[PDB]
């Protein structure tokens, strides 16, 4: 029985109080419904930043570019973040968005097959530019909210245009919290290199009853701010609005 208004108010101000700007979309079924303290970013266009990493395990995968037990040997050379100097299979590296294995896997498919596949599966504005190892994180690629919301909607009910397999494999990798007997599938991204930075956290709750509603946040990254904004706006407002 709370109104609109109230869970409106309420969400909104989960962003107010984070001091920034930003906008959760939810789905359920066919419907979008948009909160937040900046709605309008809802269909502006953003780099997709780790939120990548999802579409690429699922081209590396489909195209035997590696498989889900594979691991990804650490160099030996220094990292951005310490917890990236270990060698990882492709699910640990999509829970640690260990971008050097990611990148890796983007040199393996190839710049030719990788604009074929993003273009094939029609991501965002489908440009990857020239470089194969970074367009997901400087540009050219960019996406909007409701087209992140909309991509978690077709991988979690498994009408993306690869093998049921493969987006099932990759599925696996997304599963980030357990709430009573909820599941949330998500990926984060930070575009630390753009200006202004952009946060992101998409996918979706699977209920218990097996209903699943995708989700897209997307707000500005300021200087100092934990990542974890991004997870805590997102359990809130899906608790708010009865969903986890
Ligand atoms: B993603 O989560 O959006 C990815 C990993 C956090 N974001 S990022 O590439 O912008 C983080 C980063 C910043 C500077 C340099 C590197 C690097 O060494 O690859 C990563």
């Amino acid at each position: 029985h709370i109104s609109s208004q109230q869970h409106e108010k309420a969400i909104k101000s989960y962003f107010d109080e984070a001091q920034t700007q930003g906008v959760i979309i939810i789905k359920e079924g066919k419907n979008l419904s948009t909160y937040g303290n900046a709605l309008a970013r809802a269909n502006k266009e953003y780099v997709p930043a780790s939120t990548f990493k999802m579409l690429n395990a699922l081209i590396g995968l489909e195209n035997h570019k590696a498989t889900t037990n594979e691991i990804f040997k650490w160099d030996g050379k220094k990292r951005t973040y310490p917890m990236w100097e270990k060698d990882m299979t492709l699910g640990e590296a999509m829970a640690l968005s260990a971008v050097p294995v990611y990148q890796e896997l983007a040199r393996r498919t190839g710049l030719e097959l990788m604009q074929k596949e993003v273009k094939r599966v029609n991501f965002g504005n489908t440009n990857i530019g020239t470089q194969v190892d970074n367009f997901w994180l400087v540009g050219p690629l960019k996406i909007t909210p409701v087209q992140e919301v909309n991509f978690a909607d077709d991988l979690a009910h498994n009408r993306l245009p690869f093998k049921l397999e493969t987006q099932e494999e990759v599925k696996k990798m997304l599963l980030i919290k357990e709430v009573n007997g909820s599941k949330i599938y998500a990926k984060s991204g930070w575009g630390m290199g753009v200006t202004p930075q952009v946060g992101w956290l998409t996918g979706w709750v699977e209920q218990a009853n097996g209903k699943k509603i995708p989700f897209s946040l997307n707000l500005e990254m300021k200087e100092g701010m934990s990542g974890s904004i991004r997870n805590e706006i997102t359990y809130k407002s899906l608790e708010n609005l009865g969903i986890i």
